């Protein structure tokens, strides 16, 4: 009927951001996020967060111990809970069918037999990472060990929020997104989670789906965003072939209000936790479901952007004559983008692994990801070789062949070149892979630089 | 200040733009030029040769005081400041390129009798903007200059749907303006900004270099292109998972980095302006060597070809693959709803599949003439034998094994399905191919159809 | 309850014959041959059958007009029959998808709804040209299209019989298999057919399964049959390089009883209207149910026997320096196999057809086969200039290069040789395809013969 304690099972960003605004906007539901390790739940109830999102310590003070809780009894939560939330990790597969493609159900699984254990009377369920097949999985455990007056409704309902913004895009989404059965059950169910966001959240912006609508949904929407950026570079090196200057195409394109504006800045590649994740499990799918047409469709995003990749690296290594032993090079920027400190399949991280596997000396800077962080992704003997990384980006360009600009920092724009110039060898270059230098071409060039950049032909 | 224009070519690029300028611009006087003369003739009469809504308005608003329509090409040139090049540019029918790369004669010949025909200063503007036509003009000019003649070539594509060409000319998305980047350039530039920024809004005004202007016009076709086949291909993976590619399209949609346009899933795209631009875009990409980008956008083609096939096929197969001699109703010919418009319709490939079968087609459309019907079908004694032409939906449907819906029109939705259903042949198949008939089907079902649909599994 | 009344829609091999035993067999029940074809039924009603089978105008004759019944009055008699034998013809598609490989249903559809038509209480129907989907297909349109008080079972009995011995297969089968439903409405409609076929044959050879096993058998027995004859086929390249005799071979292999000791002649080919058919018609059938790798399987069988004539005609070629233009050659043997005058896929129209394609002159000698057949086989100009129909086997090798025997015919062991080679170019080739010459090698030898055969090294 109505929706008085939600239990979450998972108290990562899937889970912890989520539930920590329910509470702070449903003054009269109990919310308890539990999770079996003891060292994340006792971050949450600590002046210090174990996530870091603007707004987010003081959306959890204002509601924590109120009708927030964080709790290490799973078993409990799950008892007296009308709503339970799955959130846990859903992780690529590292070996088997699908290794390094296919999304692990192993969690979501193990979730689904505790809530049944635990479990009686009416509970709605409802799943949060949405891979596919999930809540036919969930569905698949429910059915085969029922008990006498258990009536468990399974729903789906993803998350679509980035991280950094993560309270904003909690509190005003683009859109909400329920999916369940097209039962009168499933309907029952729908309504009473309807109820609860409609408590921030307008009902023109909830949008209710069958379960498996919802889970394609999250991942194509992932596709479709990637799909965007692969097509403007690929622009790109028809820009670099002709004279055409992708960042004119774009914006030219991005004009046509049936296509918008967004995501069409030309880069040397997409990275980031999510994409091609998603593009690779879309492909799996495919190929699992004897779809082969559409697998070799959305396989294109994917070498796109290898293809992107490796072009720039190879542009860099040709300019250089094809000889970069022991010469000095810059790498400014590791973050997978800007203001930032993951380098989650990081464009950086390639171009990095292209330069050494050239024997290159990789002086690398960037202003807020750890030293520990770059040297690990570099890893799996080259590394303590051939990588420094710098204090600063000055000390990074000092005797330097080239300074290869990977990701697009605004205090890139602002250092002093003619400085960086003079410290320099000579050719000195500067490869800019985000555009970062446009309009600083033409006094590049007078300093003495060679400065190409990604979709600007020579 | 430009205050007389010639255009050459009195087609649909040419004639309507230069009615609209001349309807904007009292003082400029524009002249629309054609060696055909009985096209001149036509715009000079109470029928004009282009059908558009509100062009007779602006054309008799202002024919013979400043629009003028004209045989003379010789004298237009001559005194023109402006000269508008907007002739023809027809897809290769031999020869390298053959069916893809664009046929430069027109616009050569063109830049020859301005040449020819000019003395100081002209500004010439390339309206049709397929890649290279700028430079080509470049060389001819370059290649035979006379004392003080000095050419200045422009590009500015036009961005014009057909049914809607005076909407979008008083009111574009935006002006697209190509010119070299030197002082030559710009001033011609600034000079065509000036006649626009009598009725458009200078911030809708894009300027770039000429190769941008090119690549942009054929990039957004293809990026639209790319949009209905990444949708359509999320069809197919609907289709076998139990999603429905409607709700997930609103669920894409909805997110505001992807907007909500072109995201309909359909048998498959058509028209004059999207294979012929993304077929376009592959042959540069492979003649500038990049078979990379080449085979990234060839996807687009092959996924529109895979979603016209597999409809067909899943037809066949309902017929346990024979279909000879049984009589197949055809609803909708057009490319899409509200016009007459045949060009690379779906219909064209669904009906030359069942043709290859054997199928008796009774093709019924409310606004494709019955003679561009039989012409579209016997392009290279199959349509004599096998094709008959309704002129309504019940004599198609009378006897019928299948009703294939392949044109959205809206009087499809209104049909007396109970009426039809009692005169079809058992079991009587209902293929939708537009989603027309979303929310109908438990109507139909319990009327006894089998009824399928784009999108959704069976 | 009983079988009385028998209604066989199709009046050729399928189903003349077959009903014509029951009718021999079983004077209690009224047998009902019916064809749409009037020339056909007038054949079967006149002193001389349509049909050449050993024993067939006896058992016809003695029971024709007794309680076996010819009639062109299709829908009269499905009016009064308990059981309607479907026996029609089911030929290879020519166009369309499955082209030259599926099976096209169309007149089983046909005469699915003409028994609809003209049909009331129960009835038993069975199929019995058994392509796969038939009985699919027949049901589909019985459920579509019911009555009041119309209760239509459908059943599967595929006809095993091989020309030339129909009647013995008739009256002596290997097995009888019957497919049905597993209902206990299926199984009531089994046992009455069952109980007609006890009449003549045991219930120990009687076997009953699904309609979908009874249907994959037919064609499964076929390749099976098939892939024995392209398996001792590959054996016997591997013996021609080695020095193996494929006759020695194959006598070994086929002494294990687990193998047994029929279907391992070797030859230059098998042929037929049976095999080829069927084993295409199975790879058509893996490919459409997404099953590549079975379809790659059966698909060896073809490309074996394909194979198997090639080598042959090219070592005939090489032999003759690859020049075989204006060279007299005797082919001795048109039909697919001995003792029929039945050429369907022969592989002496192959042999034929490569050697044309060489500019050979043939003379060709087959003692059944009527020239007019063999003249049709290898039209599709070129036969009026190369294709010579010899009257004797002496006047076909009389100024030879060389005599190519592909059929196995007896009289060929019997032959004046000594005369033969008086008569032929040196060197004289005689080319053994069946090896029907076993023995005579070194009298051929000795007279001075080149002699080769299939499966023995050179």
């Amino acid at each position: 009927f109505e929706i008085k304690k939600i239990c979450c099972i998972g108290a990562g960003y899937v889970g912890g951001p989520t539930c920590s605004v329910i509470a702070h906007m449903c003054p009269e539901i109990r919310v308890t996020v539990v999770d079996v390790n003891e060292s994340r739940i006792n971050a949450w109830n600590s002046p210090t967060l174990p996530i870091y999102e603007p707004g987010l310590k003081e959306v959890v003070e204002s509601c924590r111990g109120k009708n927030l809780f964080f709790s290490t009894n799973i078993d409990d939560a799950i008892k007296e809970a009308d709503l339970v939330f799955i959130s846990v990790n859903t992780p690529t597969k590292t070996y088997g069918m699908g290794k390094g493609r296919a999304a692990d159900l192993k969690y979501i699984e193990a979730c689904a037999r505790r809530i049944v254990q635990n479990s009686n009377g009416y509970k709605i369920v409802t799943e949060k990472s949405t891979p596919v097949r999930a809540a036919e999985s969930i569905r698949r455990i429910f059915d085969a060990n029922t008990k006498p007056n258990l009536n468990l409704q399974v729903l789906s309902n993803p998350e679509f929020l980035a991280e950094g913004t993560a309270i904003k895009d909690l509190k005003n989404p683009d859109r909400v997104l329920i999916g369940g059965d097209e039962t009168p059950e499933g309907q029952r169910a729908v309504q009473a989670l309807c109820a609860v966001y409609e408590h921030w959240v307008p009902r023109e912006k909830i949008l209710t789906t069958n379960t498996w609508s919802s889970e394609l949904s999250k991942l194509a929407a992932n596709a479709f965003l990637a799909q965007r950026i692969s097509s403007i570079n690929s622009i790109s090196a028809l820009c670099e072939a002709t004279g055409a200057d992708v960042e004119e195409v774009a914006t030219a394109i991005g004009m046509d209000q049936r296509i918008g504006n967004k995501f069409l800045k030309a880069s040397v590649g997409f990275g980031g936790s999510c994409f091609q994740k998603d593009v690779l499990n879309l492909v799996y799918l495919c190929e699992a479901l004897n779809l082969p047409e559409v697998a070799r469709y959305w396989q294109q995003v994917i070498d796109m952007n290898d293809y992107q990749r490796r072009r720039f690296a190879s542009r860099i290594i040709d300019s250089l004559f094809n000889t970069v032993t022991d010469k000095k090079i810059a790498i400014l920027g590791f973050a997978f983008k800007k203001d930032t400190g993951d380098t989650r399949e990081s464009s950086s991280i390639y171009i990095s692994k292209y330069l050494m596997d050239e024997g290159a000396h990789l002086h690398i800077y960037d202003p807020k990801v750890p030293r520990e962080q770059i040297v690990v992704d570099l890893s799996h003997d080259q590394v303590s070789r051939l990588v420094t990384i710098s204090k600063d980006p000055y000390e990074a360009c000092d005797g330097a062949h080239a300074v290869v600009i990977c990701t697009e920092w605004d205090m890139f724009k602002e250092l002093d070149y003619e400085r960086i110039h003079k410290k320099m060898l000579k050719p000195a270059f500067i490869f800019d892979g985000r555009r970062v230098l446009d309009g600083l071409h033409n006094e590049l060039q007078t300093i003495g630089f060679q400065i190409e950049t990604i979709g600007k032909k020579v």
